[PDB]
């Protein structure tokens, strides 16, 4: 049987060919995901078709309804056999899927247009001329929602109210707050696609401070999927021939313009 | 039933607290592993006793036997219920016993005295003044005897017919060895140990270089264990209470005296 992936629209984990008209299936697309959907497919031996989430979302449960959406719904539903994507690991994720080991590591981190005065996430909680905001429906948000650490805390307090919101639907918006806003906004998001646009023209933003955590990005399937286990020894075979710090030299570095 | 811990002697991980005479059973050691295992067990709800790996080893798979020795012999011979220690995750490990998600990463390193004339594993290579090795039965020795990259081959060539011996038995011999070798002997050890090394006394080491992989330590239980999903549970949730980060300022910065 054909797996079906479920994957997210996200640079340069996965992005349109240029000319993708011209092309079909899996050929559609590239970047760092899709080179190691080929390799896991490859080394578990399974057939596949990479597929966009359908509402763009890395995937959270509604608090009240406690429908999950995203890509982790495509999942809980029966909508797709595997995720191939940066999606976090995350204890209340996996109560409802299974993670590989991770194949990535990251942590939160703070995204500014060059020349913002902010050094740290302290700095940002203790003002107010600079807004920030992280994305909707992911970890991120998750993480200062329910973080008992006081700054961070802190920061959910001033983001959860703050008007205009300053929550963004998706990565690109986020950017391009940050890149139109004259030093106004700073943004909070995963080091790795921090790390990513920093290199990209018009280079004109940077990370800064160190990350406010450390976790990893994993290959996720529904509970009791039978390609979990394969899926898991690929990830760690993977990592220990070289391949996975290969791709990401690949896709960041070498790509890197500025 | 009191859970049977199999650990390592290993700085910052578990030492044997200097004053101890007065003190019996767990109480005897301290260290991150130590304050780890107290956290696993209180969110595990067991009762535990920490023991030291008989052989005083990692563990690696003997080629002509294939009897595994270290800490993971003892999981897969059941003289222990877990393994907490900075145990690295391996594909060939992962075959035997199961792994939490990490809870550290590290990467390989260098170490030499300071003022040797070494910036890279590159520069190791291609000379021979200077000696170099790694620890017996352990991920490192490992990672060079399979690594095709050609720096990393080119090392392991010359590590592997070397005379005398530079592999050693364990991480104090080989911190000793690179101390009381006046610069003539550099060692390959993980970046954590590395890091902690730098900052004690007589603080006559350093780091060099970047690291030559990326990898982590999980919690190991014997496969198939009932104790498998609490602690990965129990993992994630130290991890997103920060509880971890934590415990490494406490062991490393906090210890540092140089
Ligand atoms: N290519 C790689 O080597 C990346 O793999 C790693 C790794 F080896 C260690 C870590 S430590 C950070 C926490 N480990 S985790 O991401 O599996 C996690 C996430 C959330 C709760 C508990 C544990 C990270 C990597 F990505
Ligand atoms: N990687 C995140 C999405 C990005 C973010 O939340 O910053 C997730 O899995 O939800
Ligand atoms: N962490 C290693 C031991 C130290 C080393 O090999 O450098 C292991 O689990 O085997
Ligand atoms: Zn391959
Ligand atoms: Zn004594
Ligand atoms: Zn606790
Ligand atoms: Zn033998």
């Amino acid at each position: 049987k054909t797996v079906v992936v479920t994957t997210i629209l996200e640079s340069p984990y996965v992005m349109m060919k240029k000319n993708h008209e011209m092309l079909e299936g899996n050929e559609r697309y590239e970047g760092y995901c899709v080179d190691l959907a080929a390799e896991i497919a490859k080394h578990c031996g399974f057939k596949y078709k990479l597929t966009i989430v359908g509402d763009g979302k890395y995937g959270a449960r509604d608090a009240d309804t406690k429908i999950w959406n995203g890509m982790v719904g495509e999942l809980v539903y029966g909508k797709a056999d595997i995720a191939i994507a940066p999606l976090t690991i995350t204890l209340v994720r996996e109560e409802v899927i299974d993670f590989s080991k991770p194949f990535m590591s990251l942590g939160i981190s703070i995204m500014i247009k060059k020349g913002t005065p902010i050094e740290s996430a302290e700095d940002l909680s203790k003002q107010t001329e600079i807004a920030y905001g992280t994305l909707d429906s992911g970890s991120t948000k998750e993480f200062f929602r329910r973080s008992k650490i006081a700054v961070f805390d802190k920061m959910w307090t001033y983001m959860r109210s703050a008007e205009p919101s300053v929550f963004v639907r998706t990565t690109a918006e986020g950017v391009a707050r940050v890149r139109k806003s004259k030093g106004k906004y700073a943004y909070l998001l995963e080091s790795t696609m921090n790390e990513y646009i920093e290199q990209r023209k018009p280079c004109d933003t940077m990370k800064v401070g160190g990350n406010l955590d450390s976790k990893g990005y994993g290959i996720a399937t529904p509970k009791g999927s039978s390609l979990g286990n394969a899926v898991n020894l690929a990830v760690l075979k993977l990592n220990e021939q070289g391949l996975l710090d290969k791709l990401k030299n690949k896709w960041w570095y070498d790509k890197g313009e500025c």
